[PDB]
């Protein structure tokens, strides 16, 4: 049992919500909120600008020492960070972008990540200003991910689409 709450439920480990994922860590503090990152951890816009904007530009700071001991992430990979005032960790997920020309292969890639982590409040990777199509990101989530997944989602329309289409 765990604190999640008005979620439908879509498999035996994926389920999914018509929220703000900000509102939802500041309500829950879960042990792993998931960013929709790049590869340089700029926090700019979308999941990210948003979560970061949370954190007073905290998860920024912390990034920036990050990616100046470490490097870039890869496309498809992740970096585990704090999760500041929002969930006790930050898996920093990067997802590729369609409007940058990536390869959206790397989507499974991307979602393999979340098995490292038992439970995990996240967005559906690669949506958004990502450029992808939702539907078949939450596709590639259920197909790959198996530990338990909480989807936050923003946009009320899309959740509506997401619920109705789901196979
Ligand atoms: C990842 C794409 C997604 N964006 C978000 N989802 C959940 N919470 C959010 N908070 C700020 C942005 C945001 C959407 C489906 C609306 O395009």
């Amino acid at each position: 049992v765990n604190s999640f709450s008005g979620y439908l439920k879509l498999t035996d480990n994926v389920y999914i919500k018509n929220a703000d994922i900000v509102e939802e860590a500041k309500k829950v503090k879960p042990t792993v909120v998931v960013n929709a990152a790049n590869v340089y951890l700029k926090h700019g816009g979308g999941v990210a600008g948003a979560l970061n904007k949370a954190t007073n530009n905290a998860m920024q700071v912390e990034s920036d020492d990050y990616i100046a001991t470490n490097g870039p992430l890869k496309v498809g990979g992740s970096c585990v960070l704090s999760g500041h005032n929002l969930a006790k960790h930050c898996l920093h997920v990067v997802g590729p972008n369609v409007n940058k020309g990536e390869d959206i292969q790397l989507l499974k890639s991307a979602y393999e990540n979340f098995n490292q982590h038992e439970v995990l409040l996240a967005p559906l990777l690669s949506a958004g200003i990502f450029g992808a199509d939702p539907i078949h990101s939450l596709r590639v989530c259920v197909d790959t991910v198996r530990t338990n997944v909480y989807l936050a989602v923003f946009d009320k329309n899309l959740y509506d689409k997401l619920v109705s289409s789901f196979l």
